[PDB]
């Protein structure tokens, strides 16, 4: 082999029966957080740390719907694929099904539902994904440890462990739902055996780097807002938050043709032809008024 | 007897890009989708017999959803609208479904809650001839077909969204009708936005003094979810409530189980498949409570 | 006839240090401030005569704030409750001030909304004697008074915040008592938690026959303004039906006018100094608009 | 003299009557954002800048009310004054009636209404406040510039025009309402003339400097949040933001008493004694909390 790349994987799968009658309907990450389908916020994320080539894993009848909605990516300069999930047997799987979509490659995974926002993000991803070995996750003080991953530091500020939802925390620091990772996590992955509630789970998979001490462990500050969007109440918060920001700003959070836009990913005629079919509404002036607007 | 129908015509692409994931009357209102809203309403005025009318993408994703209705005691039919040339226009798709009897329509956004709507829909539904609609004190009324009264109280114009409104009342989107109602809008012109008007169909009654226009009270709410801050708004307001109660807004199974459409066993089936979420707890505890 | 007293008690420290700048029921819900509420409640079941009881620090707050009422056809007077020792303390604060009238008393965090809740007031009101309460579906039943019923609808106990709650039915904020109130308070003894309970006095009548416990449909809004949380939903709430109708929720001066207790000369006056804002604005436009 | 300081300014002024009647109960930076006082959050600002001393300009009638809210400030470990403005004759009148407290030091400028949040706002303002001469303004994006004093740049990101509240903006970057000047402000205001609208202008100021090549123009990021709370539809959407961010993460913005702590203004035994009058109640919980928990 001769020499002269981090791929993405979005886990938009299945949430159950946990907001029906709402998800009937739709699956939980094409309902929309305020003015765009939930999934928009995920891929923009991946898209922000410099990601074009994205895998959706979703189930099989939700797979056709992000279809349909995001097509091959190649509108706003990304590869997208689709790879089905018959069954939720928790997020680790991903590495499984995404196997052959990763490769010999580096790899991220985000969950479909978390929503990120603030100053310099673009930048604590780029730190993230430049480091070309080991694992890098991100830790987020929150109210309810219980719900997710928690990491407990030692005095000097170093990760020491790991426990997947918690009864009893050792500290209020969350792990968020994106993840970086090196060529080693699906061989990490492979050996995983479901957990006490069936299921291939993200945790050990990150536990397994620590004991490696290849897991960096960076602070996602309180200046930043990690929101979560899967209860009704969640994403009625998640949505009005948008909003709020939106209508001050008269800018859009994770608008992924905007990103695809900033990356030079697509030009200046491309955006215009994204611009056209939507010119009667908002969106698609939003995206007109980028073609002359400087905005820092 | 009255059939209901529910108008969930296509809105472009105003809501975009939400609306290229998911029908506009599937997106949720808090915690169900916006079609349950306008359903609740009818099935509140005692109609089982129902058509939806909607876009040729959107109307089977409505039949995938809710399929005949027999699971709530309905009666649902289907027609699709290939183009949004008027509200009217659900007269003359709707002719063969409404036949001979009176009818209902209610737009499949609009949204509504307060103390004895049952009532205030039961006494438009028992008038067996002529027209009913309801005025609504609004902010905004040219956005709407908007009534004039006199110093008497009595209706005496109607303007489709004037550029100078008469007064602050717009007729909500819940429109009681005769057997009239099909040849009335048989007989309409397009108007100069290219649209079979529901304010023209108004006007018509109106003109043979055959229009009832009743106050809808400023105790109710009547909400509107056309736009992405509608509906937020809508949301918030329904989540408030619930969560205040304990108690849903617009459940189709509750109004149907109390009703009497559908039994206890019936609704405890239904029950069964939502029972690990707080639908089907709510549906499970409807069984047991007593609720006035 | 029927005197009013509207209890504003203070809430500690629990809403700190919001209200370490301003009294807890001076703070706004949406555009105006949480007293104006409970106020416009007296006041649209009828009731003038209205005596304010709050805290030694509030209540001359209260009174720079309303004064005797007389600009809105009110006769407000004042009283202190020293230490916050049970609503039913009202009683004996207010024993002069009721003499041997019928009362009503409302909490000065409670919020009220829907149709016809002029004629829910009224009913309760014109019994002239016992008591009236509104029994409400809550999700929280175990935060209030809770009334049990029987089989046949009929009110069977009374619980205050109990553990076990027998029912989802709380009793609201909001009572009415014949002329046997004032006696039955100086008879109480206080509670495990050191309160002249309101419950207690509630259990009295009930224990006699005569206490009315009506249902406040799920179709009327009663939202608690006890908490931030709690204050910012009613605040979101309130704004939503305002922005939608182009009416006010609370206005007393509307109120004040509708019941004729001033004149449009009046309220021109009371519009004059506000007419730079909406609020102003809205008062010059009752002048001249009819609303049904 | 021998050798061997930055003052801070709250304008919290009179309203008018354009929020009443909330208003005619408590002046509208006594009104709460969610869980505290709306002057919190400037004060909270200030103090994230490294400033101390402070003066509060308010009505002769809202003066004692702050006063009573606030003290001296000594509790917190700051030196706050006050002064009474009898008349609403602009923001630069703040420097006239400041002038003597200001003396010959540089200083910062606040408004009693604004609302900041987001990650690294620490450094934005330490970068602002470091500059010992002229003086440095903050340009945020905005849906409604017309509202703001709005600069304008030219293609090499140099800024070129101030504008106040224009009809027809050049840009849609609006000044935020915090500004730092050095010691040539009092004289620079001194010379002001009021405007066609009867008022003293910050604009007018800040015009000054430019004109002299004095006026740093840092953005004001869109991941920062930068709300209004001047009408009561923003004042509702701002508490709601705060909600949002508060109990998501279990951590508060613009605490007094935690800035206090973080700055080692006050030390773990005088957080304590604040703590114990809030005890039964979540803000003295919180304050609690903090002598035992990192937060990073
Ligand atoms: C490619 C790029 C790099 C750096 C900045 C931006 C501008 N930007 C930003 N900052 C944001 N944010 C507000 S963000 O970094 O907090 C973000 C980005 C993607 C998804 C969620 C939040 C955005 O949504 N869209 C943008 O075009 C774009
Ligand atoms: C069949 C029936 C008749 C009378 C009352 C009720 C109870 N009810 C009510 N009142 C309501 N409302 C809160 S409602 O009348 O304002 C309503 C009803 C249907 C759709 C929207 C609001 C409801 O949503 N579901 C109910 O089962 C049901
Ligand atoms: C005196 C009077 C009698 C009947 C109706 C009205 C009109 N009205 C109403 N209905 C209301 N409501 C919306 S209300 O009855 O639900 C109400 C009234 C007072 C306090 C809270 C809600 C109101 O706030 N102000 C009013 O002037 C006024
Ligand atoms: C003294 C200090 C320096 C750096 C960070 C902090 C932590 N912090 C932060 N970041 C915040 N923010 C969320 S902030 O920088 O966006 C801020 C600070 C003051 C007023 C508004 C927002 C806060 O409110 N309280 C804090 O104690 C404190
Ligand atoms: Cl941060
Ligand atoms: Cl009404
Ligand atoms: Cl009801
Ligand atoms: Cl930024």
């Amino acid at each position: 082999h001769h020499h002269h790349k981090r791929k993405g994987i979005i886990l938009a799968g299945g949430s159950g029966t946990r907001l029906h009658p709402a998800t009937l309907a739709i699956s939980k990450q094409l309902l929309p957080v305020y003015d765009k389908p939930m999934i928009y916020y995920p891929l923009s994320t991946l898209m922000l740390a410099g990601i074009r080539e994205i895998l959706i894993i979703s189930t099989p009848q939700d797979t056709p719907r992000f279809q349909q909605l995001l097509g091959d990516g190649s509108n706003w300069g990304l590869d997208l694929q689709y790879a089905v999930q018959p069954s939720p047997d928790g997020l680790a799987q991903a590495f499984l099904i995404g196997e052959s979509f990763i490769g010999n490659d580096l790899s991220a995974l985000v969950l479909g539902d978390n929503l990120y926002y603030g100053h310099d993000f673009h930048e604590l991803l780029g730190s993230a994904s430049q480091r070309q070995t080991g694992a890098s996750v991100f830790a987020y003080h929150v109210l309810d440890p219980e719900r997710y991953g928690v990491v407990e530091f030692d005095q000097g500020g170093k990760a020491i462990s790991l426990e997947e939802k918690p009864l009893e925390p050792k500290s209020n620091y969350a792990v968020t739902g994106l993840y970086f990772y090196d060529q080693q996590v699906v061989d990490i992955a492979r050996d995983l055996k479901p957990s006490p509630r069936g299921e291939l789970e993200i945790t050990d998979v990150n536990r397994a780097y620590l004991e490696r001490g290849q897991l960096s462990v960076e602070i996602m500050g309180r200046g930043y807002a990690w929101l979560d969007t899967g209860t009704h109440d969640s994403l009625l918060e998640a949505g009005q938050f948008i909003a709020t920001l939106e209508n001050r700003q008269g800018l859009k959070v994770a608008c992924p043709e905007e990103i695809a836009y900033r990356q030079k990913w697509i030009d200046a005629a491309q955006l215009e032809k994204l611009a056209a079919p939507l010119a009667k509404n908002g969106y698609g002036q939003y995206l007109k008024r980028l073609l002359t607007e400087t905005v820092y």
